[PDB]
């Protein structure tokens, strides 16, 4: 279950395998087996990590349907593999992968946004090793995220009653049709690395929780006492682990030696006096150093954490007992050449833009992001809502056992990967599933999602709030969204309805806010916005102008400011991003307040001024 | 019934009333009638001709619903009104107008794109006269062009099932909702002028027809003999009219004196030896001078015309007996500040761009254009399909007698205004009405449109072909389009359906072409295209890129080149133009091959090279 990010220390070394690999496209539903057994014939270069789709302009890899095959060679000194346990980790392969080393199948994985690994201790040999990775991009009614098996991509146009169209559909080239509004970027989107651990006994997992804070300071910077809990899991085979707690300067401030008991596990609690708390806008990180003891150390791992509590109380969202207000947006992992490929230069820039805007938060719309972004937000004081790739779902998916299992895998896998981050304050178990309607449909949706809500709570040792991000719907027949811990709504009054009429949009919004006012839950926007082409201007801004986007937020935000139970504003989107092509997507989704190259539109400046005057705590 | 354009000569003077008028907005359903008795209070300036909507950025006149009121003063010498018949002509007031002169209601008019006039001989007086014109912009289920009484505009977004939206709609500000894809520009869109004729007896109407051509030259530049016919109508009260035919140099080549008989008319035929024929790309104009005789001349009018025949024969469209192929586009009267206002600088530029592109034709989508444009196309050898404002129609309109009468008025009024232009080769009685479906709907549409097809044929002395421009539909249950003289189809395979997939688009197109192959009529595109933002580029062009637009025409045109019965390609659109705001309109409609400022996108250059190689005659 543990998926600790690979670390190098006195006991452990990481050997990255990123770089320019060999690559070939393959078939709609197969690829040649012999490509795992010998060097790829006539290979193309392909950089990893990165989506493959925008890395070759001679081919139209955006249109590719099915498999591709990556390959590279590598060699490491026998000295450093001798006696060690050898693990090959894929941070992400989107969506499914088969992995081979030296002509041997290592195994496969489904799930394009979470890491997986293989023990290669026995498949490795000295000299050059040949690593082959086949990656499948296909999506459909059984995948998360969901594809459409026929018809159109999400918000695509059709003339389905025209006989010629119906007939041409039967013979059209197979293409993935996302039931979600972002491009289906595929390939080795995140890092690949070989790493070592000791073989006889090793640290497999660590969970740190903030159990209780006694007497939090008025400014929330410290607490008189913090009770933290640790849970260390071991692999391999009267043994002990030493746990040292280091503060922000590396000083040892606490330490215990705990007994390992047979899963081999050690768990306990540690009191940290005068603890320095983690807050939005004021991060503070500790390190838990776990050392497996035999003066010598057998194994070690350093786990960053921050001390803070999260609690929903009535219509408030309390961080360290203080009423928080979210300011931010949904993001995407999306950029020009990389596609969905992780890029830490861009992550660093985006975090600085979050600060420039005076925002404090975002959601990982619509899939878990690369692990390095959460470390960055841990150090930079930015709060995250962590979301699984359960986007595009409807009643067709609720009746499918395979989908339900993939959904539980994604929830368990996201929380197992991300549980130690102090920046994560809430889990989202889906984006815009179908919840409303007549007959049994609302109850069917509820019966599908309630066990997943329970699973997210059971899986997280911090027991953080759980939400489900709700599409614009008939809120009077949806019986699911109102049962979440925080109500997170996506609304486009004045854009997809009441188009351009901000008076009517605000009237409609206020009618629905009157509905939520009586529910007793904290409510926030997780999306709202307007497609905007930079450089389109008007004195009376119409849809797609920079002025209309600014006016849109000015009018809507004035209405939610009147509601004390409305605890956050996350807009859509941080920045323009790529989508499947169609008649409503002008080079992708243009609801960004920043352009795809991260330049600010008029509305970004307006928002920056607004958010500069809204405090993280106590706004409401 | 005659609407001869006002002419100045020895018997007649025109006094233009264009300029900067006074203007006020008025109510949704009313205006103060006392404004006609005195100068408007606190007036704004408003230039005439021109739409009013983009002439004031302090007010939001694009949002205006209902009435506005124009006013100006004028004075003419008593010496020149004395004894004369005084006519006040509005070339176009969009959509409906009440006209007052010195407080007296002259009358009212409804069609927004055709001229109307009043006899003001008795309402004029010496010194300053006060002209007040109330103009109504409202559209709805009883107007042509059609508006929607509730819901959304054409291709608008909605979330009708959200209770807050339904409730907000009931209280939203009233707004015109076009059921057509262009902005509802209103006001005194075309010129206003006072003109004089003799009062006792005057020329009221002139119709010139090309009756027969004998021994047409191989190059169609001449015929050994041409038989033309004239029909002159007189108003007022052994009288005679002299008809002189002037060639391009002003030489009188033929001439006849005809007897006037009682409604006062003179008619006959005139033989013209070695007649020089009007052709696309090679215009030649004669002048028919009609002089009412008492040595003196009582009245005179000079009517331009061109000698050519138009005939549909099987699957060919014959001009002067040669098989013509249409190259061109739908247009709009649309430009930045003028709106739908006529602008002769822009007309002159646009005709030069038609030549630059090597096009030979356009359609007056979706309303009759300003009279000056047809005069320009007569002189520049550009063929026109002339279309009435019957756009946005469906079964709701077919049972509405007010609509039917407005539709007949527009057909009669367009042909009465435009019958003498040689450049007009075909009449269009509607754009994209509802024609298909099940039950009685296809027959209901046929029973509505067939009397209008006959009306157009009975109204035109030249008996030119009549069509109806067909929207993308289920061509197998449409029973009306296939009965037109030329089948004119609008198709967006690969844009609004099969989106982005040009292989599937061409397959679907070919399936439909196979259907039309068996119908045995000549067929042409009147629309096809793809929204394109200039400056959006890709190596594999996706929707909205310049490359996709180029590839779209390249692929579609290769398929129609294989069909001998496919006689023309008019694409959509000549240039980007304004629409009601909505989620599929990026600053309007962007299917122009030119930008709104008339600059060429990539596809315009490609089309220019294609069309350079396609002859007007004998391509198929
Ligand atoms: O339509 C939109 O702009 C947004 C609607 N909510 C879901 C987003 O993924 C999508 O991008
Ligand atoms: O959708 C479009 O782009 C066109 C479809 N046919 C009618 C045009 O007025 C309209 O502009």
């Amino acid at each position: 279950n543990g998926m600790l990010y690979p670390q190098s220390n006195d006991s452990r070394i990481v050997f990255p395998l990123d770089g320019v690999w060999d690559f070939r496209t393959a078939g709609e539903d197969s690829y040649p087996a012999e490509w795992a057994d010998a060097p790829l014939p006539e290979p193309l270069p392909m950089a990893v990590p990165g989506s493959y789709n925008d890395q070759n302009d001679e081919l139209n890899l955006r249109a590719h349907y099915g498999w591709v095959v990556y390959q590279r060679s590598f060699a490491v000194p026998s000295r450093l593999v001798a006696g060690q346990r050898m693990i090959l980790r894929f941070d992400a392969a989107t969506h499914a992968a088969d992995v081979y080393l030296n002509g041997q199948l290592l195994g496969s994985h489904f799930g394009g946004f979470l890491p997986f690994e293989f023990d290669v201790t026995s498949a490795l040999h000295a000299g050059e090793n040949l690593l082959t990775v086949a990656v499948d991009n296909r999506i459909g009614s059984s995948t998360l995220p969901v594809g459409n098996d026929a018809g159109t991509a999400f918000m695509g146009s059709d003339n389905a009653n025209v006989p010629a169209v119906a007939e041409a559909k039967k013979h059209a080239r197979r293409q993935n049709l996302p039931n979600f509004d972002f491009f289906n970027f595929a390939g080795l989107n995140r890092h690949v690395e070989l790493y070592t651990t000791p073989a006889d006994a090793y640290i497999a997992d660590i969970a740190i929780t903030t159990e209780r804070l006694d007497h939090i300071a008025g400014d929330a910077c410290t607490a008189a006492n913090a009770l933290i809990a640790y849970d260390v899991t071991f692999g391999g085979d009267g043994r002990q682990v030493r746990i040292s707690i280091l503060d922000g300067e590396g000083t040892v401030v606490a330490g215990v030696t705990a007994d390992i008991e047979r899963t081999a596990k050690a768990s306990g609690e540690i009191a940290i006096r005068d603890a320095k708390l983690w807050n939005p806008g004021a991060a503070y990180l500790y390190t838990a150093v776990a050392e497996l003891l035999p003066s010598r150390i057998i194994d070690a791992y350093r786990q960053t954490f921050g001390i803070r509590t999260v609690e929903v109380s009535g219509t408030t969202f309390l961080i360290n007992g203080k009423p928080f207000y979210f300011k931010g947006f949904g993001k995407h992992e999306d950029s020009y050449f990389h596609g969905r490929g992780t890029d830490d230069v861009l992550n660093v820039k985006d975090v600085s833009l979050i600060h420039w805007l005076h925002a404090n938060s975002f959601r990982t719309s619509h899939y878990p992001y690369a692990e390095s972004m959460y470390d960055l937000c841990d150090r930079e004081g930015i709060v995250i809502i962590d979301e699984v790739p359960a986007v595009g779902m409807s009643w067709l998916q609720y009746a499918n056992p395979l989908v339900a299992e993939r959904h539980r895998e994604a929830i368990r896998g996201m929380i197992a990967r991300d549980k130690n981050h102090p920046c994560i304050v809430m889990w989202s178990i889906a984006n815009e599933p179908g919840l409303d309607g007549d007959g049994e449909r609302p109850r069917q949706a509820y019966d599908y999602f309630r066990p997943l809500y329970e699973l997210a709570h059971a899986s997280d040792p911090q027991n953080r709030p759980v939400t489900l991000v709700c599409c614009q719907n008939d809120y009077t027949t949806d019986i699911t969204e109102r049962t979440m811990d925080v109500v997170c709504i996506n609304r486009y009054y004045g854009w997809y309805n009441l188009s351009g009429d901000l008076d009517a949009a605000c009237h409609a919004l206020n009618i629905e806010l009157d509905f939520w006012e009586n529910i007793g839950k904290p409510v926030m926007f997780t999306e709202y916005g307007a497609d905007t082409i930079e450089g389109i201007h008007g004195t009376h801004g119409e849809m797609f102008s920079e002025e209309f986007q600014r006016d849109y937020y000015a009018r809507i935000n004035a209405e939610i400011d009147k509601r004390p139970w409305f605890i956050g504003e996350q807009l859509w989107n941080f920045a323009d991003f790529a989508t499947f092509q169609g008649i409503i997507r002008v080079e992708g989704n243009r609801k960004g307040i920043l352009t795809r190259d991260r330049q600010p539109k008029m509305a970004a400046h307006w928002l920056r001024e607004r958010w500069a005057g809204i405090p993280d705590y106590g706004y409401k």
